[PDB]
């Protein structure tokens, strides 16, 4: 057995909703499909892939670099030590050969997306959900029954306005979503806490609203934020500033003694561990959102996690930023706290299986094998046919 | 005034060469120009610019990404307060429009190839060597005569031994350089004191050699190496470990009490801010090596400088990466420390202006306009070859 083939393809998720340091209008993602020979119920297996939002897609890198370096490997080369699946370290090794160090922006997104749809077809192979092989590989054979999810949205629109941004929460509340995220720090500090006010009119408590400044904060705005937002006691205040601003997020976490949340934008266990070094992260109050497909995959993921423990974190307080079923699958395989969810923006890159619901904030996985991307009606569609892979 | 156009190209920079973490068999690198509608000497102005060895090319990124972006500006937006010159901040500030925080690589070079091209075309159309429009800029007029640089080689090859690497030193002696750097960490202990012990028979005094390990050894192999070091007394040790792991370098920096090198594979102030705030550098006899054209240009690099300054650290401590003359000019009008030179690898991609000898350790940089590409004819040849300007 062997990889065939890898395909890559360019998709568009633009549209005009905007956070406090970028707009969306220009957005795209990377899909990925890794062509297997081994047959599963009639056809082959294929592994899929994509990036999550924000990053933009990584074509240039899979088809310069990292597709062709890992398609001029011996195929023998790239089998785990049964013969009979695919190996996702040896796989790794390949695709990150005659790569210098440090660096870790847009080709930790090109190795991200051909990891995912490596460890879908592994899965496949095996037969099994992801979360299943995981489970029984690293944490013997304990999963949890079900991850913790929130809603996160609260974006900036052209002629959005709280009316909106209430119909908005309620829909993800309806929809079994209890804790909800919203954008702060692209209006006005009065215009944002009378955002966050008019959430609270729907979710209730503090409790249930996360807050995300996106990095855009200098040491002042974020403090005067922090300030600002202590009375309503929220369960979250989210990248105030620079992701890679150490020293800022360990000064602001002086005066703001509440829970924060960092990290979407550390792509390397090496940037992570600068995080946990350097940043007055708080293991029993904050929260970390190191998303793999943007950070060089789950084979590099398993080292941060390896990092955390080392130095005195649970896992439990990882929550992915990206809102995918790779995550998901990682949540309940590896034992997180969570996994961000996305009910509206992305489409169709959002949501999880079709047919299975949020429940008072939490969701189970599907057992069908792999990531779960075919129980994904109209992703699935989008991805096949991108890849050329009806 | 305005830029008609920006074309991109890919060039090879392949060989067999190898440092400690990559070999070279697959290297590229970005050429670029910028084409404006301003006649000087009877033709277009065009600002030209490559990236640094090791990176490899971004094609990918100046298509999809940037060069679009530019592009699609108001021509006016991107014009200084006289109209009548290109503004490299109001450029870089276009391109870097929607870009998320945090992962700085692969676009970083993207961007630091077009700002090359731009400060070309601005110093063109101001009339004047670059290093005397940034001296005049930014240092009251006050630039250097001459610029600080040693020679940049020692790569393990096949069939490479100790009589072919003092051939190579002797003849980077010849061509006037004083100061020498070489490669270990890609053999063991024993066969790298040898290879250094053959390289100081040429060169005479450690105070004339450099060692680079590349960013590939442990905590416990970068003592070790150090230990062994010392004894030779040479110029610095360079990146020892991961360019990211600030705390090793700190740590090692209690072992070795004599000079060392980091800094070329972080590619934004903020991550130079990183080393500078956790990494254990002393001011006083270590050496930062940063390259503007991995790390989104000068208009980032400024920044840098300015970080640097706040931080108690002269400019006269950086010496960049990349062989450059880009890196000439700015060491001459910025008051670097000097600049790396490669007298035999990346052709055409080094060295500096034909005709213009290095004299014990210093050279002189040309009158005549923008950055100096015209000045190396080969250099100029193939880059005017592949965007199509010959
Ligand atoms: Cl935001
Ligand atoms: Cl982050
Ligand atoms: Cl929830
Ligand atoms: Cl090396
Ligand atoms: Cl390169
Ligand atoms: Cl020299
Ligand atoms: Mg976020
Ligand atoms: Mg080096």
């Amino acid at each position: 057995m062997r990889i065939v083939e890898i395909r890559e393809q360019t998709a568009g998720i633009k549209s005009d909703i905007a956070n406090a340091f970028i707009d969306f209008s220009q957005m795209t993602c990377s899909v990925v499909a890794v062509v297997t020979d081994v047959v599963r119920d009639g056809k082959p297996v294929i592994g899929y892939g994509f990036n999550s939002n924000g990053r933009y897609a990584a074509g240039g890198l899979l088809r310069e670099r990292f597709i062709p370096r890992l398609m001029s490997a011996a195929p023998d080369s790239l089998l785990d030590e049964t013969g009979e699946n695919l190996d996702p370290f040896r796989i790794w090794t390949r695709l990150m050969t005659n790569e210098k160090p440090g660096g870790h922006g847009e080709r930790s997104v090109a190795v991200g997306t051909i990891d995912m749809a490596v460890w879908d077809a592994v899965a496949k192979i095996a037969g099994v959900p992801l979360y299943r092989l995981l489970a029984d590989r690293f944490r013997g054979g304990v999963a949890d029954d079900g991850v913790w999810v929130y809603a996160a949205g609260g974006y900036y629109y052209p002629g959005k306005d709280v009316k909106a941004l209430q119909d908005e929460m309620r829909s993800y509340r309806d929809r079994g979503y209890r804790v909800v995220k919203m954008k702060i720090g692209g209006a006005p500090l009065a215009e944002d806490l009378r955002r966050i006010d008019a959430v609270l009119e729907v979710v209730g408590s503090g409790d249930n609203l996360c807050v995300d400044a996106n990095g855009r904060f200098d040491i002042d705005t974020a403090i005067a934020y922090g300030e600002a937002l202590k009375p309503y006691g929220l369960f979250w205040y989210e990248e105030a500033g620079d992701p890679l601003d150490y020293a800022l997020q360990a000064e602001l976490a002086k005066h703001y003694d509440r829970p924060m949340a960092t990290g979407e934008n550390l792509f390397s266990h090496q940037d992570a561990r600068n995080l946990i070094r350097h940043g007055g992260m708080r293991p029993d109050r904050d929260w970390l959102q190191f998303d793999c497909a943007l950070s060089y995959g789950l084979v590099e993921y398993l080292r941060t996690l390896d990092m955390l423990k080392e130095n005195g974190w649970s896992s439990r307080r990882v929550v992915p930023h990206g809102g995918h079923q790779m995550s998901l699958n990682i949540a309940a395989g590896l034992h997180l706290g969570g996994n961000e969810s996305y009910p509206d923006v992305f489409k169709p890159f959002c949501g999880f299986a079709d047919g299975i619901a949020v429940e008072d904030g939490r969701v189970r996985l599907p057992d069908l094998p792999g990531v779960g991307f075919e129980a994904k009606s109209e992703l699935f569609a989008t991805m096949s046919g991108l890849l050329g892979t009806r």
